[PDB]
């Protein structure tokens, strides 16, 4: 079995294993701030940032046809401090082509280029979306499973517990092709679950980069924080 | 759509909507004790008890072929107070033939008759198993998805947080045939997830009873509590 595994119980400036893109940065206190936090401690609009683990992950073997199973967990918080306008845009875990650069911001969350499905994206993503765009369900926030498109194949509304830490667990089982996602807020005890069938050998390239991305909005104060406190990942490809 | 829904935020002696079988009883404090708690407050061995909701649930239409999706949530605690012998046997959520009576106890958890697969059981169950029997994986406790057999098609180990309350969420989506299960311990923050493909039209009868069952062991003090604090359920069958 070809395996890869990492675990950041907190982040540290200078860590060898993370690529930082766009606005993303790691604080001395150990927090990955995906989108810009201004001097006043307030989140900035028009910001997009991502992090990628530095080593690619082998998701399927082009010779034998084996396919990997994987699990990722992370803790994040989103604080929406402005009474108006509406907050935006969200954060997302994503897997796709290696040597990956940020895509479009705002509702595309730094991962996609427009709102059409395009199998060439070869990207699978799990979003926590805070702004209802023309292609979105009305309930925000919502968890979304995105396969080669920002228009989720399936969503599940969740109530934001403003500024509180959410724990996320995402598992993909190759034999069953089931991607299952869980969101828990220790603060309120709320638990959300969503699952869908995903054929990763069809969707993803055989090797991928894995990362997290966040975006704030297209007008003044359509913003919120996208802070991440820990992140772990494990994948196993049968041989 | 033909729907059925119930929610017990706590239990109350005399409630119209619950059938109590075997050792199960509801306390004045609002707790469903599935297995017997002795005068001294200690759990009794050789005990089996179940509860069933009083109305049957329509899981699939024998005429049109539609199939129901459903969700159930409940909170329970298991306290293993004896240093020896090993604790046993576990508790379980189950769906199967109506007019259902308790089956065999101990490792069969009040739901099955022996350890062989038998499609005639027409039963789907999600177990939280505390004793490793001859047909079980070694890690206990474990979550198990049981389809017509006490020998789970898939299991996931979990650490007991002794005497603490666990929150369970189980969802079945007919279109994808995915049964997904989540266990969370607010006390420790632990989160467990397990999912598998289940064809309910093949497994279950068109109408079922839904219930919870618990069992303690076959020798003195191979026992633990199986207390339930709340339970909700919702099913929708397309028309
Ligand atoms: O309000 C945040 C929201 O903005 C959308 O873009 C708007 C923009 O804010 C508005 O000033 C302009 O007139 O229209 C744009 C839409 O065409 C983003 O698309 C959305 O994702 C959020 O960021
Ligand atoms: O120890 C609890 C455990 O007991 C198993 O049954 C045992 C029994 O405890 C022992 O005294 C007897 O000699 O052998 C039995 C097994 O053949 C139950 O099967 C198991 O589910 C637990 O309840
Ligand atoms: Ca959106
Ligand atoms: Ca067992
Ligand atoms: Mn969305
Ligand atoms: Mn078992």
């Amino acid at each position: 079995v070809e395996t890869i595994s990492f675990s950041f119980s907190e982040f540290e400036p200078g860590n060898d294993n993370l690529t930082l893109q766009g606005a993303a940065l790691i604080t001395q206190s150990g927090v990955l701030q995906l989108t810009k936090i201004n001097q006043n401690g307030m989140p900035a609009w028009d910001s997009t940032g991502r992090t990628l683990y530095t080593k690619p992950v082998h998701m399927w073997d082009s010779t034998t046809g084996t396919v990997a199973s994987f699990e990722t967990r992370f803790s994040f918080s989103i604080e929406q401090p402005y009474t108006r306008p509406l907050p935006a845009d969200g954060l997302v875990f994503f897997m796709g082509p290696t040597k990956s650069k940020p895509a479009q911001g705002y509702g595309y969350l730094g991962v996609f280029n427009n709102s059409k499905q395009d199998n060439s994206y070869q990207t699978l993503a799990v979003e926590f979306d805070t702004f209802s765009n023309p292609w979105d369900p009305p309930q925000v926030p919502h968890i979304g499973i995105d396969v080669n498109s920002i228009r989720s194949i399936k969503t599940q509304p969740f109530q934001l517990d403003n500024g509180q830490v959410a724990n996320v667990v995402i598992k993909y089982d190759a034999p069953s092709k089931i991607l299952h996602v869980v969101l828990v807020y220790p603060s309120s005890g709320a638990i959300y679950t969503i699952a869908e069938i995903v054929d990763v050998k069809q969707v993803l390239p055989d090797w991928v980069d894995v990362g997290l991305s966040g975006a704030t909005g297209a007008q003044r104060d359509a913003a919120e924080t996208h802070d991440v406190y820990s992140w772990s990942f494990q994948a196993s490809l049968p041989e």
